[PDB]
């Protein structure tokens, strides 16, 4: 990840005007849509939290959790820490990132700070559901001037995406003011 | 450097009781002694600053500044960023690190934050002297409980090193309370 840290603008875009900041969300959304498309029920939920973090959840299969034979860490960690631009770029430029994977009747949790895992991926409990959730706090050392998520920028893009991804429910929620939207195009 | 950032304790030592914190200084000192031995005057200066940073100067040749043909960046940056344990560990666990190299008539400067270079090594002026200086601010995210440098812990180790490295002068300076020592065999 040090290559991304050396020159963040090359990977995420402009870190001052807000375009790079919102690209962080849209990169994570693209990965969530890919997981949602693998299934039948397909739903993703994008939540803007009151602390200016954004979470993106899908109800897909859940990212692989088993140890990678070469790397010697969970396959999830490899996805989050090895260099669309990839979620690893978002992780590198996030001062905090929470990963939650529900898979094979188990809840898996891991926390990152500036791309560095704080502990190995851990099974913390049980669940009937499946899916992947990433909640990230953009790094205020990288992202300057525009540091708060504009609802309209996310709402507009998610609406455009709904028409290209048939059968995928996309929910947008703003916990700051309680505003929300539901984009669900079932064409074809 | 992310392997170091993942498990700092395994590389530097315990990050809560103050062992790791002081080992940061000792790792830098080892490299400063190597440079001091191969120069003329052979003196190192370890300064504890008021803002809880430590700087280690030597008056050696100055570490290489030219571009490394494999990595495509200054040889100094390769030393600071690629994995004695190495100063790259110290750089990785420092919230800020300032590198100053005097060599071939030129002063070179570079700043790091958590091991990430903020710009390439740059020529900032002219100079008659030679040597290398690293000033580092330990990351308070890594180093907890014992965050401030105890003078006697550094003094004890530098005394041991002065006997072992008989040709090298070792000066220790504390700017918080004005305390000083000069270890030389
Ligand atoms: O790299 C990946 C792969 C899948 C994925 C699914 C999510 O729902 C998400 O928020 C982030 C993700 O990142
Ligand atoms: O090769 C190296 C690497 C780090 C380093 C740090 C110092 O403080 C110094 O005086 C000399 C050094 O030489
Ligand atoms: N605050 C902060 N910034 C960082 C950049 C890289 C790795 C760790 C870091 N902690």
């Amino acid at each position: 990840l040090d290559a991304v840290r050396k020159r963040p603008g090359m990977y995420i875009g402009d870190t001052d005007d807000g375009t790079g900041l919102h690209h962080m969300v849209f990169e994570v959304v693209d990965n969530a849509i890919d997981e949602a498309l693998a299934g039948h029920c397909k739903e993703i939920i994008v939540t803007i939290h009151a602390d200016n973090s954004v979470s993106v959840q899908d109800d897909g299969r859940g990212i692989p959790t088993g140890i990678h034979p070469e790397e010697g860490v969970s396959a999830a960690e490899v996805i989050m820490t090895v260099l669309g631009v990839g979620v690893s770029v978002v992780n590198a430029l996030s001062q905090k990132l929470e990963l939650v994977i529900q898979r094979e009747g188990k809840i898996h949790r891991q926390i990152y700070e500036h791309g560095v895992p704080q502990a190995p991926l851990a099974v913390t409990g049980e669940t009937e559901k499946t899916g992947t959730m990433v909640r990230f706090w953009p790094s205020l050392e990288t992202f300057t001037n525009v540091t708060e998520f504009e609802y309209e920028i996310l709402a507009k893009r998610l609406r455009e995406l709904s028409f290209l991804n048939s059968g995928v429910s996309i929910r947008l929620r703003d916990k700051r003011d309680g505003k929300e939207d539901h984009f669900h195009y079932e064409g074809g």
